[PDB]
């Protein structure tokens, strides 16, 4: 035999620019679009203040959100592309039924605003696309699913291989799109520029 | 940007010949000596009846192997050397502390034997030599450490990309050793072979 | 001293008698019943050789037993008001939408046999009901989820008290329902009756 | 009826009043020197600017708080034999090897300040002790190890019963310490008091 040491169980990160699908999104009326519903929304408003929310979310108050507009309808004709790419990409065994969106929302992260680190219980797809960034810093902070796994054993070193690595950050631009698979913990660092920093977020099940 | 979809995380399986490094050990004195052990070990051959213990394992009546068998010492020197390369390759930060041998013990698995799946408590690096094989068929299967975190997930299509597979099974030859972090759960399929499967395990603490 | 120490996240195993529910069943045909099947499935009987599994399932080779066979009709009016009973006790929103069942299959583990640790991937709730259960006999061994959380704590004593441990094993009685969540992993330790230990096995979705 | 649902692997939260073990410490000094280290040290409080935590660790700066300051020798003191009754309900196997203490920092959260969701990686037991509490402020919300095992299962309602919630907030009285396994995840949500939450926390290790 020949050593050999192989790479198993890997977790897929999908990045990519929203515009490789689906209609095109004009960003100046993508951006005020999400300013418009969420200056309407006194409820979630309240909700948000109420509730200890970082930022806004529209995520309480909101459900229908490609019902209601154009512009998300064309969003989840993009989204629902992107999805079915990284769905092949993970091999999927689909039988006849695409992955369908299950909630969306937006929020809108001012400076000092951070969201603690999470999942998105009984979902499948996970993402976010980016309408504003401020345009440092790191927007997205991903940890190795294995790390409460991880506790006898010695810290890794921050190397070249990103595939060791047991967090991953992400800095998207403005028009980018994230997705990964919704058990995978993930945490949004503080916007520490003064400009809100504008995303959108969403989830696919089967 | 440009659509991109990167791997994360990723588990490591390390798969050499045991004569990769260290000094050399005679298989047939190697098969001896693991018999010559078992049958001279009531103790644990009692124990392994009461429990219910599909072969024989030294691992209840033997702590000391190395100390009193200049084979397994030779053994460990080898397998020190193997674990070192793959703490290496693993990126451990082990500071001026290199990983050492926590317990060692041999198996001998009779036609119809099996091992449940389990992972290694409170150790760093867990692995197995081939000391006799049978030589068909697979003799470990490596189950991901995501399965349980998958549930409302698609299965996914048992294609050519080894490292999105859900189980890896692993069919070694004798004298080869696999090595693996000990958390990851692993099975032992049955011995179909009428002779017996004859190994090698072992922990390595920090 | 005000000292508390106060238990969470506990995970429920719901354990009744299978006659408080559906149908009457009599245990002595029931018994009878799953022999007969057994028998006549050759399918089964080689899948099970061919694939290393210890004794005998019906899992891969016959898939609608409720269906086919009136008894086994009867058994799944009497689980899912077992199931929808626990639900109710772990108290899911299930809309007006009862979880259905999935699978059914019976097992034989003759003397000798053993079934490996394992988890049910994709379902929400599973369970085990007994059929002929010699003379001790195995029991069901469930296994702490969080047992690969735990690599870096000390071993606990079998300080039992069974709410410390990182396994619970129960000797059910012949006519005995179980049920748990199917991401807890479990185990049928090797059975050393000489008699056969019949049960049947069984998901439920939502 | 006989059915009976059991609790198992339940996850312990130690809960007591400091002063039950250790020196005398009295709260209104420990408040007054948690402000006064906390105010010299620009190090901490420049590091939490750049690196985007809200208000104010001790983590990062300084590293020998029990060596310097009489009252952080006299806590540790305290905190060591809490920490050990813990170890002794646990009940780890410990030699004659008693835990000891790897980490201690002081936290001081602002109105308006949250501390994401996060492990202790590589720890035994970490805990917290709480210094100054306005005037309702925010809890410790701890979160279930099995939350991203929990997938496929329906939504559960906050049916309290504290028992079979995913999450667990705990509003402690200052001069409470609390202790948990160090795998156990958890956060800080908004302190929506004016005032600051003053807190100590560590990580004992074996
Ligand atoms: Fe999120
Ligand atoms: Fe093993
Ligand atoms: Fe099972
Ligand atoms: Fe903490």
């Amino acid at each position: 035999s020949l050593a050999q040491i192989k790479s198993l169980f890997a977790t897929r990160l999908y990045h990519a620019p929203l515009s490789e699908h689906g209609p095109a999104l004009d960003p100046a009326e993508f951006a005020a679009s999400c300013y418009s519903i969420a200056e309407d929304d006194d409820a979630g408003q309240e909700w948000c203040e109420r509730e200890g929310y970082p930022g806004y979310t529209s995520y309480a108050s909101l459900t229908d959100l490609p019902w209601r507009f154009p512009i998300f309808a064309d969003l989840v004709k993009s989204l629902d592309a992107h999805v079915a790419a990284f769905a092949e990409d993970l091999e999927f065994e689909l039988d006849g039924k695409a992955l369908r969106l299950e909630d969306i929302w937006i929020n809108i992260l001012p400076e000092g605003g951070v969201h603690g680190s999470h999942i998105h219980p009984h979902s499948v797809i996970s993402g976010t696309t980016y309408v504003a960034m401020p345009e440092g810093t790191s927007a997205l902070k991903l940890e190795d699913p294995r790390l409460p796994f991880m506790m006898a054993a010695p810290t890794r070193r921050k190397g070249a291989r990103e595939e060791l690595r047991t967090f991953r950050s992400v800095a998207p631009k403005v028009g980018d799109v994230l997705l990964w698979e919704s058990w995978l913990r993930h945490e949004v660092p503080m916007n520490m520029a003064e400009e809100d920093r504008i995303s959108v977020s969403f989830n696919y099940a089967w």
